[PDB]
């Protein structure tokens, strides 16, 4: 199994969601960026695995579920089996990452992408080891009811650029945003 990564889009006031939806209007190229990053795998015969909480699963438009071309894993302690269209279910993040080391997955998964929500971001972000954060900074405040955890810049270094990630300011629907990559190793 390759690298561990989080990916998020976040407003200036650290918002990621409101009532099961994004806080801002849909940004088509931002979602295309998410799809491209999470799907693209630099290792033959493998797919990337996406890990998400249960609310994040149900917040993806049904037309996009499971996220195609990726192995889809949902975190939940209430569910007894994967949701319709999901591939795997785990009861904790450590359990999910252990599963990637099991016979049924060890040779199938390249990059692991945590794609939300808050609690799983927070746990991963404070667990020792090598982790990247792919952060889309939406450059406005938006009313939100779910927030991205604090990024500790003492440990997460902002990279000066990264292959496949545009460094300049983007704009869609009148909303400026930019792509960033952070890396810790502790
Ligand atoms: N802007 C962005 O980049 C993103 C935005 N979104 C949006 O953000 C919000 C996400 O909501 P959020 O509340 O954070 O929800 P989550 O997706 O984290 O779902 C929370 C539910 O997931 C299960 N869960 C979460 N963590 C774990 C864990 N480590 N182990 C086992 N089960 C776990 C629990 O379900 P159970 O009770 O069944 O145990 C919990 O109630 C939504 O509005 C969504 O649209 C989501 C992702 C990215």
């Amino acid at each position: 199994v390759g690298s561990l990564n989080c990916i998020v889009a976040v407003s200036q006031n650290m918002g990621i969601g409101k009532n099961g939806d994004l806080p801002w209007p849909p940004l088509r190229n931002e979602f295309r960026y998410f799809q491209r990053m999470t799907t693209t795998s630099s290792v033959e015969g493998k797919q990337n695995l996406v890990i998400m909480g249960k609310k994040t699963w149900f917040s993806i438009p049904e037309k996009n579920r499971p996220l195609k071309g990726r192995i889809n894993l949902v975190l939940s302690r209430e569910l007894k089996e994967p949701p319709q269209g999901a591939h795997f279910l785990s009861r904790s993040l450590d359990d999910a990452l252990k599963l990637t080391e099991q016979p049924e997955l060890a040779n199938k998964v390249d990059m692991v992408w945590i794609v939300g929500g808050s609690s799983v971001y927070k746990e991963a972000m404070n667990h020792p080891g090598h982790l990247k954060l792919f952060v889309t900074r939406i450059m406005q405040d938006f009313e939100s009811d779910t927030f991205f955890p604090e990024i500790d810049l003492e440990k997460y270094k902002l990279l000066p650029e990264y292959p496949g990630v545009l460094s300049d300011v983007q704009e869609e629907k009148g909303i400026k945003y930019k792509f960033e990559v952070y890396e810790k190793n502790d």
